[PDB]
């Protein structure tokens, strides 16, 4: 007896087209690589309860190719199979409500997707990838499970790898609309002179050395050419936020003075992240977990700070 059910295949869970499949092959052989719901059912033969149900599928012709890379923003050959792989355990973690804002249980080391996750809704940022706007939309209302499905596949990680804030957010921040960000610094040594420079973009919001936005505007120190110290300062500053970055060191971090912040205790092989939100006073979430205090002093990695329009007075 032949038998067959309906069911269809898709790259971005909107397109969906329809497919005849006989029940005693597998959908790897009639497919390739297949998914339901993140589940890998390439070497599983249809069952009824598939009827009229969704896979996901590789881009393997033109019309999904074209499907996929505008759904995605990406061309990366191993994609698809990586955010399914990612987003058959996301479904799986819990995403609490924490004063007020989608944060995550811990779970698979995932505490530094909780801290971005955290961070992104207190900045304002659009996504390019429609894939991302929609999965962030969702995310904002507390399903957040293909939201973090699709940072660990943009990033190139796995479910339970150690994560860099910093690292993350850049990724986030390339597919995100920052061309109206600039950023115009000088730097001045006693012995070369000054040279100005001019950023744009993911460059113009995110900077590593300082925590401290206003040591930023006063100048910071840094190594020249010639053996000689020169200073670094911001000139002028447009952008929503920016993103001050240095490596862990015990850092205060005062109420009304910053937007939120990273804390991270630990080595280079494995640590652990909390989140700092600076609110009617300051809150440290921890995955599901929730403090206060009126000061707050620890090992700071970024802090995030509102911005609009900034101009130096320094001559
Ligand atoms: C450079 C040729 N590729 C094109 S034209 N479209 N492909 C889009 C795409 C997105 C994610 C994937 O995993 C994947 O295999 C393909
Ligand atoms: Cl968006
Ligand atoms: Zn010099």
């Amino acid at each position: 007896e032949v038998r067959t059910i309906k069911v269809f295949t898709t790259v971005d869970n909107i397109n969906l087209h329809t497919q005849v499949v006989d029940m005693s092959m597998t959908y790897g052989q009639q497919f390739g690589p297949t998914y339901l719901d993140g589940a890998d059912v390439t070497k599983i033969k249809p069952h009824n309860s598939h009827e009229g149900k969704t896979f996901y599928v590789l881009p393997n012709d033109d019309t999904l190719r074209v499907e996929a890379f505008e759904y995605y923003h990406t061309t990366d050959p191993s994609f698809l199979g990586r955010y399914m792989s990612a987003l058959n355990h996301t479904k799986k973690w819990k995403y609490p409500q924490v004063n007020g804002l989608t944060s995550i249980k811990w779970a698979d080391n995932n505490c530094y997707l909780a801290t971005a996750l955290l961070t992104l809704q207190q900045i304002e940022l659009k996504f390019n990838p429609p894939a991302l706007q929609d999965a962030y939309y969702r995310a904002r209302a507390g399903e957040a499970a293909n939201f973090c499905a699709l940072i660990l596949a943009y990033c190139n990680k796995t479910v339970g790898e150690l994560g860099d804030v910093r690292e993350t957010m850049s990724y986030l921040f390339q597919h995100a609309n920052l061309d109206s960000c600039k950023r115009v610094l000088n730097v001045v040594c006693k012995t070369c002179g000054q040279q100005q420079t001019t950023l744009k973009g993911v460059e113009a919001v995110m900077y590593m050395g300082t925590l401290s936005y206003e040591q930023f505007k006063k100048g910071v120190q840094i190594p020249c050419t010639c053996g000689k110290q020169a200073t670094k300062y911001l000139v002028q500053q447009e952008s929503p936020f920016v993103m001050m970055s240095a490596p862990p060191a015990q850092y205060e971090l005062k109420h009304g003075t910053f937007t939120c912040a990273s804390e991270y205790t630990g080595n280079y092989q494995c640590g652990h992240y909390k989140h700092i939100t600076s609110k009617e006073t300051l809150y440290c979430i921890d995955g599901a977990l929730l403090t206060k205090s009126s000061e707050y002093k620890g090992p700071i990695t970024d802090v995030f700070y509102k911005e609009n329009s900034y101009t130096t007075t320094i001559k």
